[PDB]
């Protein structure tokens, strides 16, 4: 429809405006592109599928999320890697894991406190249909 089509647009500028804002905190700068091929060579070893803020913009932009818990299927995706890529109990991986649950607190929060559940409620009926 065309005003389910306005619908979704609505959506996607919010999910942008949202995760705009993760991307220009600096606890998340690490989440914000994806890894450097050179930087760390191993991580395409045991993270199956690379999940990271700016590849979040673009399957926004190419409409690929419908609802917002597809979008946060996503961000959990962020947080999920993170962890499993840095599971030792040194700093460097404790730091980085506290990152990623802080976005994905972070994420959870703002849509709490920020997304009428009606507007979410809309989109699943609009997708299940
Ligand atoms: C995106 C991500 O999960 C990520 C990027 S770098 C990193 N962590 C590390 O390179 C060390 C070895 C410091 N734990 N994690």
């Amino acid at each position: 429809s065309m005003q389910e089509e306005d619908t979704f647009r609505e959506l996607r500028i919010f999910l942008r405006n949202v995760t705009h804002r993760l991307a220009i905190d600096k606890r998340f700068r690490v989440f914000t592109k994806p890894v450097d091929p050179d930087e760390v060579p191993d991580y395409v070893t045991v993270i199956k599928q690379p999940m990271d803020l700016s590849s979040v913009i673009s399957k926004i932009d190419l409409h690929k999320y419908l609802t917002v818990k597809d979008y946060l299927r996503d961000i959990d995706l962020i947080c999920s890697n993170a962890l499993e890529y840095n599971p030792d109990r040194d700093p460097g991986d404790r730091l980085i894991r506290h990152r990623a649950c802080a976005l994905r607190d972070t994420a959870y929060a703002i849509i709490k406190e920020e997304l009428d559940e009606d507007f979410e409620q809309l989109c699943e009926e609009i997708q299940e249909s």
